[PDB]
This record gives C-alpha cells, sequence and structure tokens, in this order.
C-alpha cells in the first residue's frame, strides 16, 4: 500500500508526462523494444519494424503509445483503487495479447529510465522508489487478476 506521500511523487512525475505524452510514449515503447527485442515480438501491428529510426517514424506506433500512457495514467490517479480500470486490462493482456508479468516488468522498467532522463526534476531517489512502488502494486494486482483468469503470465 502506497502512502498519499508516494501517490504525490507518482503523479508530480506523471504531471510532468502529460506535458507531453505522445513523445514519452514513443521513448518508452522504443526503449522497451530496444532492451527486451522478444516483447516487440508479441505486437503483431509492430514487428514488422526493424530500427529505432523506423519506431520513431511510426505514426501507429505513437497513437499507441498515447493509449498505453492513458491507460496507465488513468489507473495511477486511481491511487491504487484501480479495480474497475484493471479487469479489461488483464483481461485483454492475459487472453488475446499473451503478456508474461516478466514482460510487465520490463516495460516498468523502460518507464523508469525514461523519467529518469527526462525528468531528473520531479524523479530523484525518493520520487523513483515510488513510482517503482505503484508499479509493483499494478503488476501484482496484474498478476491476482491473471490466475484468477486462468493465465499463469
Ligand atoms: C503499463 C503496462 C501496460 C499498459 C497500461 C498497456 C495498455 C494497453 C492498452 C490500453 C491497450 C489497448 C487495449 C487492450 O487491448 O487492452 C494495449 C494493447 C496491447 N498491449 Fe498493452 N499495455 C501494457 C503492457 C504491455 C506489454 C508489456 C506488452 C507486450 C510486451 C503489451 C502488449 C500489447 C499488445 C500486443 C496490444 C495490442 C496492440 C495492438 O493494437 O496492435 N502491453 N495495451
Amino acid at each position: 500500500v502506497l502512502s498519499e506521500g508516494e501517490w504525490q511523487l507518482v503523479l508530480h512525475v506523471w504531471a510532468k508526462v502529460e506535458a507531453d505524452v505522445a513523445g514519452h510514449g514513443q521513448d518508452i515503447l522504443i526503449r522497451l523494444f530496444k532492451s527486451h527485442p522478444e516483447t516487440l515480438e508479441k505486437f503483431d501491428r509492430f514487428k514488422h519494424l526493424k530500427t529505432e529510426a523506423e519506431m520513431k517514424a511510426s505514426e501507429d506506433l505513437k497513437k499507441h503509445g498515447v493509449t498505453v500512457l492513458t491507460a496507465l495514467g488513468a489507473i495511477l490517479k486511481k491511487k491504487g483503487h484501480h479495480e474497475a480500470e484493471l479487469k479489461p486490462l488483464a483481461q485483454s493482456h492475459a487472453t488475446k495479447h499473451k503478456i508474461p508479468i516478466k514482460y510487465l516488468e520490463f516495460i516498468s522498467e523502460a518507464i523508469i529510465h525514461v523519467l529518469h532522463s527526462r525528468h531528473p526534476g520531479n524523479f530523484g531517489a525518493d520520487a523513483q522508489g515510488a513510482m517503482n512502488k505503484a508499479l509493483e502494486l499494478f503488476r501484482k494486482d496484474i498478476a491476482a487478476k491473471y490466475k484468477e483468469l486462468g493465465y499463469q503470465g
């Protein structure tokens, strides 16, 4: 369970993200695909992209990144009260996309890398700790839902 103070560190950096969610989404997805190329293979729409340049130039990848970060933003703003938001996401990611928890750890890593790089003003050690706790909470709740749904994850 996060403290209010932890949630405020999370939402303070998220507010900066929201200055340009499309750019942040591109950086995060590209970092994920570069750091863990196996994750790209889950995306039938994107797995043809060969290079970072192709990824940066993809309008559809940018749109998807906005979709992803907007969903996660909505989850973070619930400050842990995210049961309703998690249900459809867990279902799609378990049953249609088949995303293991290990891959959710990888995208969590990518989020943290990007925030650390872009926002050292609002992502010092304490703030990163808070964001890690929020993402661990998300992953723990997603893992419990995967098990309910029948997916080992
Ligand atoms: C912060 C974690 C994540 C969030 C908030 C998120 C959010 C979303 C959202 C909102 C969608 C669109 C609706 C849906 O199908 O549920 C989506 C689609 C998808 N997600 Fe995720 N996602 C996350 C992590 C992952 C990861 C780690 C992978 C793969 C390694 C993944 C693979 C996919 C795929 C393959 C689709 C369908 C893409 C398409 O339209 O072609 N997601 N995700």
